[PDB]
């Protein structure tokens, strides 16, 4: 009988290793007989019994005749879809949850909560689904472009916390947090501090008390806005990550942003969503981060880690841990998630490896997974193995 | 060990929103690898654990070579099929329930009842299936064309109520209601009042005591016949909806029908099945309706609502809630259904969007879904995104 | 904690009606994207929860490159497959049970028993499978061609009864009966009486005391051999069906066999497996049968019935019930089976509808189902809808 | 509550028979509509409820455009996949467990354990997954090529025993055995005795206290290294099996290795994974093995058996029990596994039948299965039925 889930101590390990590649378009060739879905913004969320691989589809397949428009972000056909992790997301394997061009999902211990935003840009609408039922909505508040995480929300004892943001992509987007219980929004949380631009937060539990998020600023800085949300008081605060190892793309050179922690620096315009995930141990906390190998291009994906300290106040360079995607291969969005073992949580990072060939052809993605696994060093990189010409 | 289901209070909300689109022919192009089934008359029915998406297939897929005859209404190949709502209705995903060119289905809390009418026009036959087992039949009583709802029947305390009808499409069709329990017919019900012509009723619970249906008159009027069925006494009465906002297609201008409520008016010839769903509150009853945007063509679909009053007596215009499907897009049959949240019911309306290219090509449909969901105004419309040329 | 099944009283009804068509080759065209399996000798068996549609595949699909051989009876590639009844039996939907060119299956209330015969003609081997495990075997005793029912075996209190036979197609073929429990052969039953040729028995439960079988004589008579098997004392007895309505194909004109009951007669060479099922009542026993509409060809299928009496002694013509398949459509093997309702058993007859374009193209079959359904008369026939040039 | 599994006494039987063929490429022709996965190194492992069919895929299908490399051993794309035994392993039916170019799997009665080694040749990494969660890793020790069984590991009382090996392919490869419990390596076992080269062990339980393995020597001999592992003491000893029937391929003539039991002999270069499975009886143990028909080539597959005695000491030829695959057909890797019947275990051997047509086209395999079944002699051989040109 189902009880509410809580974050547990992470399971023992000291390094990440290549775990699993989901590359649907390995079967999408004209010579083939398969129907992989055209997608982007994939993420993974796990419940006590099952892991689900989510994505936003353009409601089209490779091969097919609806490639035109699959390079855009929003339209009336896009849908949040999923399969069990390990299954290839095809037309028939997938299930279509709801229309959305921005999404999230999380399992609270008893049931799946699905999140989907669609509607017109100036008045977008977030929709909440608990299992099969549509249960709530939330309205755009800045009337620019209401949007959400493109990664998993976080549930503790029945309460599910979700980042949403609204505002200009090149101007101001003040983010908020929805608290959602059994499909219904029961509280809005307004963060304090450096709030001028926060989008596409990647969140997780530092403990039973605190959720932390590494987010994206699309205008002002190449440093990641770092949220600290206390779930006991339902309050949040945002300051920029102090580490010399700037995680955004585009970014400047490491350390080159001189001055105090809060200094915005150069190359702030533009952005990318970043992997972030906690390794909780008895007396220390590990924070793992991913960023592209290239400073200005969505190419490659490397892994970093730092134990304890305060991300807001520490200049310290993050320890480079290894290359997950070499700079020759595409490396786009990345997200954190946790797999539930018998008595312990297993932190992972998934990486969106987009197949980009311009607007003249199809535009989709593969997903690579790296998980905390044993000891030593990260050993192997990941390729998609897709020839976009076929 | 499940209990019989009963209609519950509706979930909180005050507006409908775009929820989900099932457009299987987005994957029916020649350079694709999918086999979506060719169907029409789709509808949805929900049990306590699952929503099923039903339709009548022509036992043929796109791409395929059996297009010829997919624009006819009846033949020896048509079958009632279903998939789990959210899955694409393909050859492999679908399950074939029974031979039928007219159908319904509903869950009683324990098991599925599947209804499927087939046979020669002059002597058609209704078939009842309970789970896997064929359990009963009902013979033609007017010998013109026995037929049924093309949407979900309704169960309360293990008793399922089903509308059937038989008669000319341009003359008298005096409908009846069957009371079906565990797959077997236990009582016929003969409605009184205005029984000239009643077909393809879209029914639902107004309360524990009353079932209401918004039906179709294909011969005499563009006002929808309105059934009130007392499930405590198993009697039914029918009168025409009095509202100025005529729901049928074709129809004259709104309010144009001079004279009192019972006035049949002009443009009675023809018709279309219309969406109808209840929003049950503690102290009021909300009635949600859909109708085409075009006055004469099966094009577009708009949403409407009025709270309480007597549908038989009120000439009051229905409130316009929004455009679910614009007039640029096809809008055919519509239906009501209810999704089961943990403690309350969620009213929804489905829209059949037919792909009509004429007799020389394939003839099928997509399904769009809107549901009561939060507050405010209906925000976005639905397109199928299908080019029939591919 | 589950329990053995026993035959129950058949459930109310007085006529059969068209239920379900499984016609996978409707989707097997060259311009399609489906993969129906190529099969023959299909049958259906039902346990307490689901029905399974079994067949013998040639391990090849349509469209495909392996049409050569699909009109042959035995080879090293043939397997017994199934799907849940309602599903299209394709490459991906089907499950492969074991190598076999002759088969049977039945559920005892706890688990499925799968029967499969393969091997060389003069030393064939019957193989039994219980759940996932291979459990027993039986050897050729005549060294001509060991073979079995090609339809459901019959289980009572955990004991399952299966007909096998060994011998020449144009000579002696003395069948035996295996009593099987939980995958293992516990007893052999040697039938007394008219035993010179008995094959492809279609069997059902007349009572808790008696199994009856309508079988096929391929060399001596156009009357069908009829088995009476006493499951209480494990003894079997065979005599020819005395009825003027000769059920084999080919056959002489009805009644035209001159002599007493045991009289063999003319046109005894050739034969076909025939449908036969019991309608059990407290009052009386109904016996439904099926035979081709043509006397000399596998064309059409007619439904017949006599209530009570002794088919060993009664020469009276069986009552014609209706045409399940017209003489314009193919009509091959037919089989009996019973779907389990909550309280009652529903008798059905399935009809293999073979697509026969000769040995230069593919060779497979559709399945049509008719079940006892309500009262009145049988109303509609079944067509496959398949054009073999597509 | 689910308890730990232990080996049980074997099911009654005297001989193996052809059970099942899995040949996915029968449906891989260019004029078809299916997508069989391209694989090699298949094996099978069963738990209390289900058997799974594993393999190592090249992440490509037939037909498709990624054949280049499919004859390769290791790359960054290979993955451990599985379907339920009985299902065709296609793109859609299969589940992707983890990246791997060497694998293993087993069920301990509660949960599955999946083994997958990947990484650089020189610093390879073994990965352990328990259900959904990656739980442990193990590093290369000889830094030459860490690798594992490519067949089922073995679980008793929740303790899973698995063979790993590292070192030269033409020199020393000293193996180790891991004790894995609920996904974690709790003990390593260092074997004594003859240990210069042992790889690709096929292991099974000989009792509740002894596991035996028939392994491969790719460098020094054509006799198979034979591991004995005491699971009570957690110690293992390895000596070459002495029988004159050399099970390796390539091999010299039977008996031609002159000398005492421990002598190496000629033609010890090269190797093949070989079949081995126990038949456990009351006061007797059976030992079934398989080896190729050709002495030099990977063609054909014969079955051999011997009861009791010591494989370390006994020189006598194994009793030839029949041809499973004729020398005209491909016979590559073979492996042992056991199916769990209700009260006993059924021994089987699986055979990899590689479709080899060189480096310029696809490279994959079918899986053939023979199991202990009844009495007498092994009756029929297995062909794939695949024409590589189609
Ligand atoms: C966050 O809070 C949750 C809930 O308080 C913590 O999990 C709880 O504490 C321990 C986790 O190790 C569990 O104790 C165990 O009890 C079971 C019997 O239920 C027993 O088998 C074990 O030997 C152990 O004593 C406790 O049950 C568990 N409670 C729930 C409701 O899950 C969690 O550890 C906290 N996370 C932190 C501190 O990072
Ligand atoms: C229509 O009639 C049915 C039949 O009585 C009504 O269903 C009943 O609804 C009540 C509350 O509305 C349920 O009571 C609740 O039971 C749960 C435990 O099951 C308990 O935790 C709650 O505190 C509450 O007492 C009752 O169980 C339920 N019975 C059945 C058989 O469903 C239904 O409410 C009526 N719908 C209307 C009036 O709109
Ligand atoms: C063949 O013999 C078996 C004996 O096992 C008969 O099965 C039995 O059928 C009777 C029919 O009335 C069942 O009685 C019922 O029991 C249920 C218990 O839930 C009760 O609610 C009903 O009111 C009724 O009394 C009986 O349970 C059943 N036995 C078993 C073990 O299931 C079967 O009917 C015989 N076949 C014939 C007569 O054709
Ligand atoms: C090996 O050990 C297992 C575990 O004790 C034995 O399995 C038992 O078998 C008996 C029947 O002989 C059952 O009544 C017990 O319930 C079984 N125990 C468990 C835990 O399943 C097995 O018989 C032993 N002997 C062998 C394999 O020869
Ligand atoms: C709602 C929305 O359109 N989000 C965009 C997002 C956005 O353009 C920027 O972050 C700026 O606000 O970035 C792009 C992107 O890949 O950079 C993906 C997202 N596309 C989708 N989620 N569909
Ligand atoms: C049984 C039957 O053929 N019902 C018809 C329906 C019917 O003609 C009208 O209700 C008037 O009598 O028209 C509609 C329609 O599209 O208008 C299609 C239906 N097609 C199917 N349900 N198959
Ligand atoms: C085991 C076997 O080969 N059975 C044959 C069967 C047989 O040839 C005759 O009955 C004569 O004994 O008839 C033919 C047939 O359709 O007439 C189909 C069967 N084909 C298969 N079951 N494979
Ligand atoms: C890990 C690994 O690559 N194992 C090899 C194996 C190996 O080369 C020899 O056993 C010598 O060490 O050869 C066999 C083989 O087919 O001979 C295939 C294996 N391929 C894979 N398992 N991928
Ligand atoms: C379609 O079927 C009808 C009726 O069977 C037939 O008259 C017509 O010629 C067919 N059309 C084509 C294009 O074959
Ligand atoms: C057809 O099948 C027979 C059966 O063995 C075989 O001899 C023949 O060569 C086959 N022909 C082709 C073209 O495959
Ligand atoms: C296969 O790939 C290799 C590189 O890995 C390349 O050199 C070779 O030409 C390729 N083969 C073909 C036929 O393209
Ligand atoms: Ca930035
Ligand atoms: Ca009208
Ligand atoms: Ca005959
Ligand atoms: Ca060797």
């Amino acid at each position: 009988e189902p009880e509410w889930t809580y974050p547990r101590l992470s399971c023992p390990g000291s390094t990440f290793q290549k775990a699993l590649l989901i590359s649907p378009h390995r079967f999408g060739e004209t010579k083939g007989n398969s129907a992989p879905l055209i997608i982007r913004e994939p993420f993974i969320a796990c419940g006590p019994n099952e892991c689900k691989h989510f994505a936003l589809t353009h409601y089209a397949a490779q091969p097919g005749g609806y490639y035109n428009g699959t390079r855009g972000d929003r339209n009336k056909l896009r849908h949040l879809i999923s399969v069990k992790l390990g299954k290839i997301p095809t037309v028939e394997n997938s299930i279509f949850h709801m229309a959305a061009w921005s999404g999230s999902a999380c399992h609270d211990g008893k049931e799946w909560t699905y999140i989907g935003v669609d509607g017109p840009d100036n008045d977008a609408l977030l929709k909440v689904k608990y299992g099969e039922a549509y249960t709530d909505t939330y309205h755009s508040y800045a009337n620019k472009l209401l949007r959400t995480q493109e990664s998993a929300c976080n549930c503790i004892g029945g309460n599910c916390y979700l980042m949403i943001t609204d505002g200009s992509a090149s101007g101001v987007s003040e983010c908020r947090f929805l608290k959602i219980r059994e499909g219904r929004i029961i509280k809005e949380i307004f963060p304090t501090g450096r709030v001028k631009h926060t989008e596409e937060c990647t969140c997780g539990f530092a403990s039973n008390k605190t959720i932390e998020c590494a987010c994206r600023d699309n205008s002002y800085t190449a440093k990641r806005p770092f949220v600290k949300l206390n779930v006991e008081t339902d309050t949040a605060e945002i300051r920029l990550m102090c580490t010399d190892t700037y995680l955004d793309t585009p970014r400047p050179d490491d350390g080159s942003i001189t001055g105090p922690c809060e200094s915005n620096g150069d190359k702030g315009s533009g952005g990318i969503k970043g992997g972030f995930v906690h390794q909780r141990m008895e007396s220390k906390i590990g924070r793992w981060y991913s960023r592209t190998m290239s400073k200005t291009e969505r190419m490659g994906m490397g892994l970093y880690v730092k134990y304890d300290g305060d991300p807001w106040a520490d200049s310290d360079a993050l320890a480079f841990s290894g290359v997950m995607v070499s700079m020759k291969e595409p490396g786009w969005y990345s997200f954190g998630f946790e797999i539930k073992d018998k008595e312990c949580d297993v932190p992972c990072i998934g990486i969106e490896m987009v197949h980009d060939g311009g607007k003249e052809t199809w535009h989709s993605a593969a997903t690579a997974i790296y998980c905390l696994m044993g000891s030593g060093q990260l050993l192997w990189d990941t390729v998609t193995g897709v020839d976009m010409a076929l």
